[PDB]
Formats: C-alpha cells, structure tokens, sequence
C-alpha cells in the first residue's frame, strides 16, 4: 500500500514557502511537481552520456540512440500499446492533436463531412478541429453536458451518420475530473467508420490505461502532467492508420532521400513524424518518469487520490455558498467558486495563504458558458497532496467567506 | 582572452570515458556539449520553482512566467533583435522552418511562382520547402555550388525574377563551414521583393549575429548546438511580417476566444504561435546558455577557434591521400574522406580509439552528391576543443591510412 510521506520525500519543491509560509501545491492538474528521480535522471544524462541521437557511429551517440528507443518501448508498455512503433514523440498533447489534424485530417475529412468533440473539451482539442473543418468545409459537432458535469449521451443518435469521419473526446475533464464512458462510445463510433482520437492528458496518472482495451486510434498524453519533464508527450496511433499516414513536419530524420531533381521520398512509421533533433533530454527524463509511477503503482496511486478526495468533498461541505461543478465521482480536480466572489479574487486570497490552487477559465471556455459563469476555482488533489492541505484549503475558503462576505 | 582550460573545467562530459579511452568530442556540430551552468539551472528551476506558465494567478505559476519572458528578451539581444516580441519559441531550427513554411508560405507563395534555396542546405532548409512547392504549385529554384564550396553567386541573375517571393539560406554550413555572403544576397532578395530566412544553427555558436545589420526577414537557430538542451530553439522574425501571419499550432494559450458557435479568434504575436504548455525547462536553460556564452564573450570564442581550426588545417597537411572538402576559410567543422576508405569505416575506427566525429551524408544528401561521395567524416572544432584533441584525430588518422593501406 501507498505511504504519502515517503512519496513526498522524493519532491523537493514541495519543501518550499511562499509569501513566508509553506507551500500546498494544488495545482497538478495545470503541471505536475517532479521527483528528483525524474530530474536527476535528465541531468545525469546531459552530465555523462550526452551526444546527438541519429544512430550516430561513435560511442556516446549509439547509445543515446538506444537509450530513445528504449524509452519508445516503455511508454508503449504503459499504456499497452501493441507495439512501440505505434508512438510518436511530440511535444505535447496539444501538438499531438495538431499533428493528427493536419496529417490524417487532411486526408480524411473532406467538404461535407463532420466531426464530434464534445461541450467539456480543452482548447487543445477544440481549436485544431476548428482549423480542420474551415480548411477542408467541414462541420464540427458538439456533444452538450448535462448540468451534473456529464456527457449528454442521448443526443448521440442525432450527431453520428454516415458522413462522421472522427470522434475526438476527453478521457478525463481537465476542469471537472468527469471520465467519459470511452469503450462504449468507441464501439458506438466504429459502427458508423469514424475513428477516435481520445485526449488523455489528464487521464494516464490516476489510473492504469490500455489502449488495446480501448480500441482507440489515437490517443495523446503529456510528459509534464505525468510528473515528467515539460516538452514531451506521447501520441499513439494504430499502426495500419499510422502507417497511411503523410509526414506533417519536413526535415532531416524523416527522409529516406533527398534530391532536388527527383524530389523526396520519407522513412517509415513512427520516424516519419519525428523531424530535426528530437527532445532527448525531454524523453530521458519521461522514461524515468514512467519508472516512478509504476514502481508506485497506479493501482496504489488511485486508492489513494480517491480517498483524499472523498475527504475532500466531505469537509468542503462546511464551507458556506460554496458551488462545486461537476460529478460526485470526479478524478483529480475539484472545480469550484465561492459565492459570488470572483475566482481571480478567491484564488489570490488562497496563493496569500500559501495555496496554490487555478483560476480563470481553464483553457475551457465552452464549459465556463455552458455554466454560465466567467471562471472558476479548480483545486487538483494528486498522489503527493495531503489530508492537512485539505484542511488548509477549506479553512482557507470559510476564512476567506467571513472576510469578504 | 580565452582559457580553453577553464572553460572545459564546466563541462563535466569531457571528463568521460569511451572504450577505454579519454573521449575527444569532435560532434559538437551535431550537438553541443553543455556545462553545469546550463544543466543546474534546469535542475534547480525543477526543484525549487516549477509551475505552468500561463500567468497563473499563484506566485510559483507568476514567477515561472517572468523567468520565461525574461528569456525571451535575453535571447532578443543576443541576435540583437529590435523587440522581445518579434522572438518565437520553437522546438529548434527544424521547427521553425516549418512554421515559417506553413503559416507564412500558405499566405504569401502561389502557383507559378518561385522559392530559392542553395545546394548546400541541409534537409532542414529544404524538405519544408519541397512541400510547401507541391502544396502551392511553386517552384524550387537552387543556388549551385563551387567546388571550393562556396556558393555559385554568378546564377543569381537566372534565379531572381519578380515571381520569386522567398529565399531560404544558410548562415554557415552545417557540413562544409562556408559562410555565405548573407548582407549582400538579402540586398539582392529584397531588390525583387523577396523575403529571407536564414538558417543559422550553425552560426550563432561561433561570433555575433545582429539581425538588425543582416536585415534577414527570418532567422532560426537551436538550443542544443548553442551549449543548451535539447527541445527548444528560437525563431525570429521581423515585427510587421509576424504581425500579419496566421497561427499555424491551434490550441490553449494562443486564442483570444473560443466559442463553439461563433468560432475562435486569436492573441497577438509571439504568443500566437506557441501553442499548449511551452517547453518551461528548455527555455530556463537555454536563458543559462545564452548568459554562459555571453559571459565568456563571442569574440573570444571566435578568435580561439579560429585560432584551432587553423592548426588544425595545418597538422592534416601530414595525413596521406587526405580530402577536404570546402573553402579554406571554413567556421567550426572540417568535411573529409581518407583515401578511397569509406567513411563509416574511418568514423568507426576514430570512435575504437575514443575520437568522435560524424559520419555519413550529414543530412545534407544534395551536397554529397554534388561532390560525387555517398558520404563525408566530419570533425567540429568548437570552443572546448583542444590541440592535443587535433594531435589525436591527425595520429590517428595516419595510423587508420597505415593499416587499411
Ligand atoms: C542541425 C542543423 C539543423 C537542424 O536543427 P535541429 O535542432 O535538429 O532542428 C538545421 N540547419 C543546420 C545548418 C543545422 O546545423
Ligand atoms: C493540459 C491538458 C492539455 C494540454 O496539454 P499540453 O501539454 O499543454 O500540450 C490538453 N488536454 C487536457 C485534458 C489537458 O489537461
Ligand atoms: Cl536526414
Ligand atoms: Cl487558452
């Protein structure tokens, strides 16, 4: 079982003071804090074996290659892909999207075509379908919430026909921590040929994913959000799509040829997609990344997210005029706002406690309209926050109520 | 002036050990080095200060910000840009052609017309702008070569019309080390009309750039040939230009508004064109190279290169059946093949005696086959190189003619 106190000692940012008091980090959900695992590994890398990774001839740049590779085929086994060929490093989720958008987007959905995204999306997978449906004329659906933070899946029927080319949809809300029902809304876009890019960005440290079990086609998370390194994420995709697949950057290491007179031919998938020198350092320090939470163990890992946060929701009942938004049984964030206080007020009154919580809209604007409000308050509760910081944040709020009430 | 002991004094790599043997790392053109400087300063932000970047409202998420736009304006002064905000971060130079090609070139080059580029370019500076060609119906015009390795400048007149809408040239010569004649060729392009990108991943390293002087109306460089890590790098580009070009990476952070019904628009420039979560410890970093180097002073570095790279020359004049390829003013690196050996072969006996250097086509496949070889070797010489590192690679290249003669 799961000791937070051990877990914590691996964190070193969390021994710091802000504003002169000690800091509780409840803001994961925007960026995950790293263990000294992670760091170091990235900087034992640049200390002893750094060198360009291009199956370079000499020593140092050989084994860098091998090192890459061998972090391919980890993140592949974390997610149960079939295979390590089926994953592209990008820089992140929101480049992942763009990547499939532009790539297969582009080949695939023409003018009169549609796609489903639904009401609770990230900006990260609105803006890229956006640009899709204007380049090519098509039409871009749009699943609606229900007031208790969930998918309106009644209105499916309405939305797919035979003219849907793709389903894009989060695993988990980056706002409101609701897991959508993936399988089954997978079965019900393959019955009609669309495929499914799922956004796992704020699903891959609550709990063990699969993608064979899935049946998704794509799937995209970030290395930042999974206690790793920033510029590096993950994007899977089923090898017989991947391979169809044009190149999007142009560059060296995607070729096979160049020439001037006879133009360009491009190496096989994944490499294809992997132009100029990749983010070595970025991808060292992900695979240690993935090291750390499976020596934890995300079955560990949720057991414990989901106790703090059934503590959480229990004492935040004694906070006055406070509105939650969302599902009784969200993963990792807690979406709030206090009364009528705004949450740029609210979130600066906690940072002065020295709590970190977000504010603002949550790179989620449609889902702030659907509410109907400018903002909201999101505290993340991850594998290294505690009982007490809970209580720091609900006295925090009731404090925060008497003074500007 | 410069202490070559010194400076290798923060580079902990250089203490390393390949096959037995003291590492001489002659591939700093295929990736730099990097001192503790640059690798603590990454560290340390991960262990101390980390947070998401998006002017969050809690102090660690303001403090990230700050640093991030702090070195924004640092990297500015450095190419002595006029504005922080005619700065793009961008994964590196690979990246930053691409954005360039798409988001400028979709908007700007239309069929019939015409693109150059030069016959040295590597795959960087070439691939986007195949594509963007086949995209458009443009053409791809090439400067050629002379066999010294400079460029032909005499085909100038045949290339320049009034349909040539960009040239697209490289500072220095990742391969041979030619430095082209940037101030006058922009004059030329913009006699015409044409815009100018420069690729200058090579150059930034070795002595001042000042954009401003060049008047180049794009300029690329990467993080990681600077002495700084990997995954990110700068594109710069002139303030008017980059205010009227279209977003390319849709997503959070580079919008203005997102609605589902009345569509999204977009923020102002840079910032439009950094998409999702930017790469926070990259660019930390890279602010901690750009002050190493800067502290250690351009000219310096230049002039003990240069003061190397002619000794250099000078010993291989004792290495039998020894071609160089290039002029004899070359910057940084050295293009050679030994006898009729091939250069894998050559490059695997170096790395047997702990000497690394590059081998194969350099992803600069056009100028192999100008020069009629399938491959070259290549030796950098960069600032924490040393003469006994070039005593190394001249023996051992008189040894390897000895026994393969
Ligand atoms: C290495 C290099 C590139 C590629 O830069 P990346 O960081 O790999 O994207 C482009 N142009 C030149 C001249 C280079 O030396
Ligand atoms: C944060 C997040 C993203 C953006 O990921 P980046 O690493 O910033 O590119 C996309 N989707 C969800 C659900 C997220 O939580
Ligand atoms: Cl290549
Ligand atoms: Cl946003």
């Amino acid at each position: 079982i799961f000791s937070v106190d051990k877990v914590r000692a691996d964190f070193p940012v969390l021994s710091r003071e802000v504003n002169g008091l000690p800091l509780a980090y409840l803001d994961s959900a925007a960026s995950a804090q790293k263990p000294s695992q992670v760091i170091d590994a990235e900087a034992e890398f640049y200390r002893h074996g750094y060198a360009a990774v291009h199956r370079g001839i000499h020593t140092l740049s050989a084994q860098a290659t091998e090192k890459m590779e061998n972090v391919r085929k980890r993140a592949s086994l974390f997610i149960n892909a079939r295979s390590a060929e089926e994953l592209v490093f990008v820089r992140g989720t929101t480049e992942g999207i763009n990547l499939v958008a532009n790539s297969w987007g582009n080949s695939n959905v023409r003018a009169g075509d549609n796609i489903i995204i639904s009401q609770m999306e990230a900006h990260a997978n609105i803006v890229p379908w956006q640009m899709l449906c204007a380049r090519v004329g098509a039409e871009l659906r749009v699943i609606p919430l229900n007031p208790d933070g969930t998918l309106q899946l009644e209105t499916l029927p309405t939305l797919f026909d035979e003219k849907t080319r793709l389903l894009a949809i989060t695993h988990v809300s980056n706002v409101l921590g609701t897991e959508n029902p993936l399988a089954e809304m997978i079965t019900l876009a393959h019955q009609h040929g669309a495929k499914v890019l799922v956004d796992g960005a704020q699903a891959v440290m609550h709990h063990p994913v699969d993608v064979q079990a899935l049946d998704c086609d794509f799937y995209v998370f970030s290395g930042h959000k999974l206690y790793g390194p920033t510029g590096i994420g993950i994007l899977y995709v089923k090898e017989a799509l991947l391979q169809e697949m044009p190149p999007w950057e142009g560059g060296g290491s995607m070729i096979a040829t160049v020439s001037l007179s006879e133009g360009t031919t491009w190496t096989k998938a994944p490499w294809r997609f992997e132009a100029g020198t990749p983010n070595t350092g970025g991808i060292i320090g992900l695979g240690a990344a993935l090291e750390y939470v499976s020596a934890l163990g995300l079955n560990n890992i949720a057991e414990y997210e989901q106790n703090l946060m059934h503590y959480a929701l229990s004492q935040l009942e004694s906070v006055p005029d406070l509105t939650l938004y969302g599902p009784q049984n969200r993963l990792g964030v807690i979406a709030f706002n206090l009364g009528k206080h705004h949450a740029y007020d609210v979130g600066s009154f906690l940072d002065n406690y020295g709590i970190a919580v977000r504010t603002g809209h949550h790179c989620a604007m449609p889902l702030m309209a659907y509410y109907n409000v400018p903002a909201m308050c999101r505290a993340s509760l991850a594998m290294y926050n505690t009982h007490e910081e809970v209580d720091r944040l609900v006295t925090g709020l009731q404090r925060i109520h008497r003074l500007l009430g």
